[PDB]
């Protein structure tokens, strides 16, 4: 069958929150079977652990925030899309601070991280999410799907008017595309007058060359260019799986965005869930005849 998975070890990190700008110490813990992923606040006294689930998810504006009170978990989406991408069912995330650490801009570093540390199996089914119906939301000119789709894929398109947009729109079938090779490096991204905006209202205070895709009127800055021909748009598709996994569960289906962002993904979520004819959560006595597969743990 196909079995829930945590870590094998404990991944210890350290980086700069890309909104706080503050230095924060990661450790990503092991988990028990049916935990899902569960982010704990450290720095506070009583720790607060807020779930990775659609009903905690907060303001959304700048990026995907966890919420439990007053006490927030900022810049969840690119840790999430990496544990998504291992298909990691059950951890711990600890923070020493408000907000996950940027560290390059991409998923790629906790990847790394996690596949060093190595995968368990936990006796245990893992529970997938089905696409049994479309499911589409709209806001003005952005649109978000969920369509039935024998496997797990992603297809997203961008529009800026800019001299840098290159291929706006990619599709990747993840049960024959790496989501490591392909997606994982494909780094965060800011324009300029918006950065200068942003540092002036004391946001944005951790970016860096080092941790976005930095783009004036014209270019790219970043000395070393991009990782992707369509790094933009491969990191909208690394957001996305982001907040897909705040399902709870692993989805078979093919999910479509259209200009679509935290918001709209988010509604989508909320749609997806509170229309019970349009899924079922299924499991997999056998890993050979079912759609979606995994890599050796
Ligand atoms: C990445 C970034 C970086 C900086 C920044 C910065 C920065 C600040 C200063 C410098 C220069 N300094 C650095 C210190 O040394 C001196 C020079 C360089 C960069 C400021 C803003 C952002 C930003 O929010 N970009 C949004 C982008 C990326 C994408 N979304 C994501 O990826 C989601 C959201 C979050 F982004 C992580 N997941 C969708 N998208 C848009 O559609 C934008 C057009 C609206
Ligand atoms: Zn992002």
């Amino acid at each position: 069958m196909i079995k829930q998975r945590t870590l094998k070890n404990i991944i210890r990190a350290t980086g700069v929150g890309l909104h706080s700008g503050e230095k924060v110490y990661l450790t990503l813990k092991p988990a028990p079977v049916d935990t899902g992923i569960v982010f704990s606040r450290t720095d506070l006294d009583p720790v607060v652990e807020i779930p990775a689930r659609a009903e905690n998810v907060g303001e959304t504006t700048m990026s995907t925030t966890l919420v439990k009170g007053d006490v927030k978990v900022d810049t969840v989406e690119h840790l999430l899309s990496a544990m998504a991408g291992l298909g990691i069912d059950n951890a711990y995330v600890e923070l020493s601070a408000s907000e996950v650490p940027i560290m390059d801009g991409s998923a790629g570093p906790f990847v790394f991280l996690i596949q060093s540390a190595g995968l368990q199996e936990q006796e245990a089914a893992k529970k997938f999410i089905r696409i049994k119906r479309e499911v589409s939301v709209e806001e003005g000119d952005k649109r978000a799907v969920f369509v039935p789709f024998d496997g797990f894929k992603v297809s997203f398109e961008i529009d800026f008017d800019h001299p840098v947009f290159r291929t706006q729109q990619a599709s990747v079938d993840f049960s024959s595309t790496s989501f490591v090779k392909e997606v994982s490096r494909a780094r965060t991204f800011g324009f300029m007058r918006d950065i200068e905006y942003l540092r002036s209202q004391n946001l944005a205070l951790g970016g860096s060359v080092e941790n976005a895709i930095v783009v004036d009127e014209n270019r790219v800055l970043n000395e070393d260019g991009l990782r992707y021909e369509d790094e933009f748009v491969k990191h909208k598709i690394l957001d996305a799986i982001g907040d897909l996994y705040l399902l709870g569960n692993s989805l078979i289906g093919e999910f479509r965005g259209f200009k679509s962002g935290h918001a709209l993904n988010n509604q989508l979520l909320r749609t997806l869930i509170a229309d019970k004819d349009a899924w079922e959560v299924v499991t997999f006595e056998d890993a050979r005849t079912a759609p979606i597969s995994y890599m050796r743990p």
